[PDB]
């Protein structure tokens, strides 16, 4: 198990990480954002977190920033609840560390160059993909430019 925080409130993962509620428990964690079309909701039946599905998958062609919004709002839930949020997809973290990183640049002010470090440091393993490196340079692009 391996569910690196990101910000006090904010946790990032895989699908291995998302299955353990004895963790998610301990990490006071109350919203989950699933990036995946396929993968269940983990621990739905349970009645204890409120969750999102992204429905997207691991392509060239997949938008991603269709989904940022949607997305920076239920983590700004969770913020002011005092809760913790948990965005997760599939081992290469692509998809889940692409919102994590958006969010960054438009909540925190830093570029997207010092986000994708900054999120490097402590989970060592997200695997690429220019498809979702090309959308962050466009959403940078929209927030410098007033949009
Ligand atoms: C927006 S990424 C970025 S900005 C500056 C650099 C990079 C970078 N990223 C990657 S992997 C891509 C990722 O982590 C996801 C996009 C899937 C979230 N490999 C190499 C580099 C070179 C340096």
């Amino acid at each position: 198990a391996e569910l690196t925080p990101i910000l006090p409130f904010l946790f990032l993962g895989n699908e291995q990480d998302a299955q353990d509620l004895d963790t998610m428990q301990r990490l006071n964690i109350g919203y989950v954002i699933n990036v995946t079309t396929h993968l269940p909701l983990y621990h739905y039946e349970k009645g204890l977190f409120n969750y999102k599905r992204l429905p997207a998958t691991d392509s060239n062609k997949q938008n991603l920033r269709q989904y940022f919004e949607e997305a920076f709002e239920f983590i700004e839930e969770a913020h002011q609840c005092g809760k913790g949020l948990l965005i997760h997809c599939q081992a290469g973290v692509s998809r889940s560390a692409t919102i994590v990183i958006a969010y960054l640049m438009k909540h925190t002010r830093m570029t997207m160059t010092d986000a994708y470090k900054f999120v490097k440091g402590k989970r060592p393993i997200i695997s690429p993909a220019l498809n979702f490196m090309g959308q962050l340079l466009e959403f940078e692009e929209d927030l410098n430019n007033g949009v």
